[PDB]
């Protein structure tokens, strides 16, 4: 293995509806992460709100807590900064998705004034609660690493810009498909699966795994979307964003038979990945390079795996 | 001990949450394939020739993987017995389905408890080479051909006998394990292993069989597309023209909506395997369900990659 001891691998066969080729692992600090997980949860929600009681359900974990799963190869100190900030934007993205477009459009860009490398927790003071945890989350991440924070920083301002930018509903799989990367969340996941590591690619080391890198992210937006389907299918939005019902449009079928559609291109893009991973490593392939891929394979499969059980998707309204 | 767990995950393809394996009498079993397949076939036939490429083998023989739970005797066994139902599968889906009917009541005549196979010199090769193999099959384990005898009549009884469209999987499914041989091929997962489930430990375990054999015969079904669509045959089986009669959709979309089908029928047969093992189960039963994995899982690993199913251009 490239990347440091930090976790104990799952054994994924013992739960019959994960289906993922990649292997899963949790932390070795997942304790210490569920603490903070559950302080963030106390300031960053207000009590009594929807958004606080997905938060609860959200670190109900029979099988492990999602950051602790997913993000099983950080390094302790930073798997717990990383998952609280994480965890304030998916708060967010519980409050927002109930908006409107307009009006959720706003509220991102209200959160994004946090986004600063000098940025003061006092000057949020009288901002809502996700502006106050998110700065103090991201002051210390910023500390934490400061040759790293301005590339933080940029990818942070790109994704409250654009992961929930488009209003429409789409019709064909190959337009939703690159936008459900961005709106999963996946460049930011990556973004600090690579951070966690105190690691870096190059220009030319990215480049050389991007194509890998995209079906990854297809298969984790896509993943979800197969276990959300029955949490969202009745939520009341005005953005849908589910390839259950793209494929519905597209195809003309049965939820039923967009949703066994679903599985199987997820599966496809799991070997696509597999095939471009085998590709690239007929060159030479830096540590880094080596690292990167060992650990978005367990956050994709850990993602499968955590999805699969995840009380989230199972206890709702 | 007769195998070696092979690496599924570096195949890329390969997408079955079942294990693979190898036997470790290999080379022994594909001597003996070839074998039979110069028997069993004549030379410069289309069957042959298909019999030939299904035993190239780049990354294994299609029995040696998929039985890799066998004694090796048996193995050998078994393998050229259903080499030479496959051989016959490959002559009769070209013909028209009456002479395809005929040729499948032609070969059941070898379905003999005292086969005598010198009374069968004059027969087609297929009954020649299967009348010969039966007799060592049923001399290995007598106390066992009764029912090794009855499975194979059933088989080619039932595996081919309906010759319309289907255009529900509601009804395909059922009939496509049979027409796939996962009732023979499941029986010599047994027999190769010298034991046998008795009529209530197969009932607990039956829905689990069945989830296991959709896994097998769809997908050959997913693999076998590229090439099944263009055949010639008066009752093409394949699930992807099910689905896109059933749901209206192109073959891309049925394609994948069928190996959607086939990783829920994974999960299913999961879940009533993990169901069955809150009861106390018996080391046949445990025996059974390790092999029809090791089974179901290494068809998927051979499939992935045999030449028999790839197209080119
Ligand atoms: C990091 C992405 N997200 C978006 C809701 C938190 C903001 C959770 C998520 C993780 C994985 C797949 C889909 C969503
Ligand atoms: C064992 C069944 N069969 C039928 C062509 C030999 C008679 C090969 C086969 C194996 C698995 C799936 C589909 C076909
Ligand atoms: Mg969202
Ligand atoms: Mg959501
Ligand atoms: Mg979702
Ligand atoms: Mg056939
Ligand atoms: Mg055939
Ligand atoms: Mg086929």
């Amino acid at each position: 293995s490239a990347i440091p001891s930090v976790f104990e691998t799952l054994q994924g066969y013992k739960v019959p509806v994960f289906f993922s080729r990649y292997p899963a692992g949790i932390s070795i600090a997942a304790q210490e992460v569920e603490d903070a997980l559950r302080k963030i949860d106390e300031e960053a929600s207000e009590e009594g709100t929807r958004e606080r009681r997905r938060a609860l359900i959200r670190h109900t974990n029979p099988y492990g807590d999602p950051f602790t799963i997913c993000h099983c190869s950080a390094f302790p100190d930073r798997l717990a900064l990383l998952s609280c900030l994480v965890e304030v934007m998916w708060i967010h993205d519980d409050v927002t998705e109930e908006m409107d477009h307009i009006s959720a459009c706003r509220e991102h860009d209200e959160l994004a004034k946090v986004l600063q490398l000098d940025i003061d927790p006092s000057k949020f003071e009288s901002g809502n609660v996700r502006q106050k945890s998110l700065a103090v989350v991201l002051r210390k991440a910023i500390d934490i690493d400061p040759k790293q924070a301005p590339a933080m920083i940029e990818m942070l301002r790109h994704y409250l810009a654009t992961f929930d930018n488009i209003g429409g509903d789409f019709t064909r799989m190959e337009e939703y498909m690159p936008y459900r990367i961005a709106n999963c969340g996946y460049w930011m996941s990556s973004y600090f699966i690579r951070w966690g590591m105190d690691m870096t690619l190059s220009e030319e080391e990215y480049a050389s795994i991007e194509q890998f890198d995209i079906a990854m992210g297809n298969v984790l937006g896509l993943t979800n979307d197969y276990f959300s389907w029955n949490i969202e299918k009745d939520q009341e939005t005005d953005r849908m964003r589910n390839g259950v019902v793209v494929l519905m449009k597209e195809h003309h079928t049965t939820a039923d038979a967009a949703k066994m559609m679903l599985l199987g291109v997820i599966v496809e893009q799991e070997s696509l990945a597999a095939k471009l991973k085998e590709e690239r490593l007929k060159k030479p392939a830096s540590k880094e390079i080596l690292q990167y891929f060992e650990a978005i394979e367990l956050y994709v499969g850990g993602s499968c795996y955590w999805h699969s059980t995840a009380p989230r998707y199972q206890v709702f309204e």
